[PDB]
C-alpha cells in the first residue's frame, strides 16, 4: 500500500510488461545474490540486523553494569526513472515494441549499486564488503590472460590452507570474463582448465573491478532484506509518470579467510 | 545455559529460596511496569528495536538516494551479588531464615535503575523518559498536603484538554505517598479525595522524585524487553558464591501529551 | 565422562559450533585415513595391538621354553588450545561470526601430526611410516612439473611389476598439487593426462614432502585406533576456557611393495 501503485495512471498489462522487463534486467546485471546466503524479506518493520555483540557504555548509577546490544541498521536504496505515458497506452493496442529503457536503466542502476556494496562495501550505511574483510593476501591479475589459469590455482591453495572447504567458485569482471572466454593456450582455451580447476562455477559480474575466488559451503556471507526490489510511484504529468525501484538490505560478512581477492 | 547455573555449588532448594526472594524484593520496589505495555522477551537474539524512520545519508553514486533504517539499540544492566556458602548449605539441613539480604539489595538496585531508565531517562542507551518526552508544562506540588487534590486535578484537566482519555493514574515517591495517606483536611483523610478524583491507582513510586499524572489507555509507553530478569553465576570459592541480576532492555515513549510531571 | 565437558562454563550452542569448525577442519586437513584401513575405535580400554608374533626369553628354568607375544602400544596425541568466554558467550546471544581459530589451529595441529606419524614415521610411538617400510626403490620429482606424469608412470610400472594390484592412488604434496593443477604441456593440462594414468584418485596432502604411489587394494596399511578424535576440557577462568583436542592411535604397514615414495 505504501507503494500507492493504485494512483498511478497505468494499466495492469503495462505493470506486466514493466515488471517483467525490470525482473529480466536485475536477473542479468546481479552476481552477488549468486554466492551469498539471502537472508528473505522480513518485511517493512525490520529496521536492524542484531549482531550478538555487547558496547560498553557508562553506568546508570554506581554498582550497576551496562552493555548495549549491538546492531546494524538496514539501508534503503531508491532508483527514481521516468515513462512516458504514450508508451503506457500503447500496450492496451497490442503494441509489442515499447519503450521500457529507464526501467532496463534503473534496474542496471541498482544492481550495480548491490553489488558494490556486498563486495566493495559503503562506509555511510556500516557495511564492509568482502574484499575489505578478507584476511587472505590478495593475488594480482597477470597481464596476459593465459596466466589466469595459474593465479586462480594459487588462490585456491590459500583457501585449501586456511581449512576453508566446499564448493569453490570465481566471479570475473565483464573485462577478465571476456578475456577468459576468448583467450587460448596454444589453441587450448583456457576455459577449459579453469573449469576444471574449480568444482563451483564461474559468474559473470560486471560490476567488480578484478575477480574474486570464494567458498560457497555457506555461513560466511549474508545478504540481509528488509524488502525485496519493488517498483512504486511517486507522480505523473500529461506527458509522463514518475515511478521508484526500491530496496531495504544489508550485508554481513562473518568467515574472513572464505575469500580471495584477486586485483586488476 | 548462558546462565553457567550447573557450574555453581548451589542446591535446588537454595536456588528456589533465592528466585524467591528475588521475585518478591522486585515486585515489591518496581512500578514502571504497572503502568506502561510491557513487550515481552524476545529472545537472546533480540539487539534493537526498529521505530520506521528513516535517516538521510550520503548516496553510494549518482543518481541513487539512500536511507537508513533506524532503531534503538537495547541495554543489557547487570548488578553483582554474592551469596555465603554456609547459608546456602543450611537449606537442605532444614534452616528457614537464611541470610539473602544481597539478592534483596540486588533486587532492589535493578528495579530502581529500571524505574530510573524508565522515568528519568538514561543518555547513554539513548533512553529517554516520561518527564523529559511530555510536551504538558509541569506542576510543582504543593508545600502543604492538603492542597495535592488541586494540583492532581488540575493535571487530570489538562489531561482531558490534550484530549488524551482513559483511565487516569498517579505514581507518588514514597514521601509524597506517605503524605498522602497521613494527612487530613479538617479530619476527612486526602486519599478519600483523591480515589475519587481518579478513577485508575494510586502507585507505590519509591524510585521517582516528584510525581507522574498518566493515561492508561495504552500505547504510549511501551517497555521492549529483550530478556527478562534472570539470576545468572560467575565464579565461587570456598566461603562465597558471586552471583548476578540481569535484565535486557529499552524504553519508548510515543504518546507525548499522554503524561503531566509534578515536581518536588 | 573423562573428558570432563560438564565442568566447562560452554553451552550447548557454543559445543555444537566448536565441534562443527574441528570436524571442518580436521576433515579438509586429514589425507592418510582416505587411503589406509581405519580399524575404528575400540574403547579407552585397548592399550596395544597384537602382532602375532613370538619373542625369544630366557626360560624360567630347565626344560622349558619361553617366547613373549609382541604387540604395538597405542600413542596418546593431546593438543592443548584456548578459547575466549565472550565468544562462547555471544553465540547464545545470536551471534554468526564467533572467534573459533584456536579450533581451527588445533585440528590442523592434530591433522598434521597423525598425517606425518602415519607416512614419516614416529620412532618414540614405535611407528614405521609407509616412506620406511617401503621396499621399491624412491624416484625423485623432476624439476619441471612437465615431466611429472611420467615418473608417476615409472612407478605404476614398478608396482606392477611387484604383483601390487588394485586402484593406484597419488597423495600429492599442496606445492606438487597446485604445479599439477596450474601447469601445462603445449596448453594441455598435465591434470587430464594423470587423471588418465590413475584409476584411482588423485589426494590433497598438505602434511607429506614430496608424493606417494600407493595400491589402494586393501590389507596393506592399517590405522588402529583406540579412541577417536575428541575435546575436553581441563580449566576455564573468568576470561578463558582451556580445551584440548585428543586421539589415541597407532599405525601399520603389511605390504612393503605396495608403495612407491617420489621425493621432492
Amino acid at each position: 500500500n505504501n507503494l500507492y501503485r493504485d494512483l498511478a495512471p497505468i494499466t495492469e498489462s503495462a505493470w506486466a510488461e514493466i515488471e517483467l522487463e525490470a525482473t529480466r534486467t536485475f536477473k542479468r546485471h546481479i552476481a552477488g545474490r549468486r554466492v551469498v546466503d539471502v537472508s528473505g524479506p522480513n518485511g517493512p518493520t525490520t529496521a536492524s540486523v542484531s549482531t550478538g555483540h555487547l558496547l560498553d557504555v557508562s553506568p546508570p548509577g554506581d554498582g550497576v553494569i551496562a552493555h548495549l546490544r549491538d546492531a546494524k541498521p538496514l539501508v534503503r536504496l531508491r532508483v527514481p526513472f521516468t515513462v512516458a505515458r504514450r508508451d503506457i497506452d500503447d500496450v492496451e493496442r497490442g503494441s509489442q515494441d515499447s519503450d521500457w529503457d529507464p526501467v532496463k536503466d534503473a534496474a542496471k542502476k541498482l544492481a550495480f549499486v548491490e553489488d558494490r556494496a556486498i563486495f566493495e562495501g559503503y562506509a555511510a550505511a556500516s557495511i564492509e564488503g568482502i574484499r575489505s574483510s578478507s584476511s587472505n593476501p590478495a593475488l594480482a591479475l597477470p597481464d596476459d590472460a593465459r596466466e589466469i589459469p595459474d593465479v586462480i590455482a594459487q588462490a585456491l591453495s590459500e583457501l585449501r590452507l586456511a581449512g576453508v572447504d566446499g564448493p569453490y567458485s570465481v566471479l570475473l569482471s565483464a573485462e577478465t570474463y571476456t578475456k577468459v572466454s576468448e583467450t587460448t593456450a596454444h589453441g587450448y582455451p583456457i576455459r577449459e582448465h579453469i573449469n576444471r580447476l574449480v568444482d563451483g562455477e564461474i559468474i559473470w559480474a560486471p560490476a567488480i573491478d578484478g575477480a574474486f575466488v570464494l567458498s560457497t559451503r555457506g555461513g560466511d556471507f549474508d545478504l540481509q532484506l528488509g524488502t525485496d526490489v519493488s517498483i512504486g510511484y511517486l507522480s505523473h504529468d500529461a506527458e509522463v509518470v514518475h515511478l521508484y525501484m526500491e530496496e531495504t538490505m544489508t550485508f554481513l560478512c562473518y568467515t574472513a579467510e572464505a575469500s580471495v581477492a584477486l586485483t586488476p
